[PDB]
């Protein structure tokens, strides 16, 4: 009777997958 | 009962829009 | 009692004052 | 006791974590 919290959770864990991408900054060239 | 954990919620999408911004360095800074 | 939930709301405004430094990404890279 | 809530949190933490890597762009430019 309150998903509404929970479903914002689903946001917290995407966010995570993109973030792997952002990495390619710390590696090639440095 | 108060909606301060509604509230942050706000503050879990705003990380979405602004995500499209740094990705133009992933993509192509030009 | 239960201020565990609560305490992460304080972490996440955190975040967004750093988040202002990430903006040097765009008002470098046009 | 429904740590469904709590599991969110850890996915602040973690955030802090590896925000601090993203700092190496500033800190310094090779």
């Amino acid at each position: 009777s309150d998903p509404l919290v929970v479903a914002a959770s689903i946001i917290g864990i995407l966010h995570f997958i993109a973030w792997t991408i952002g990495h390619l900054n710390q590696i090639k060239r440095g």
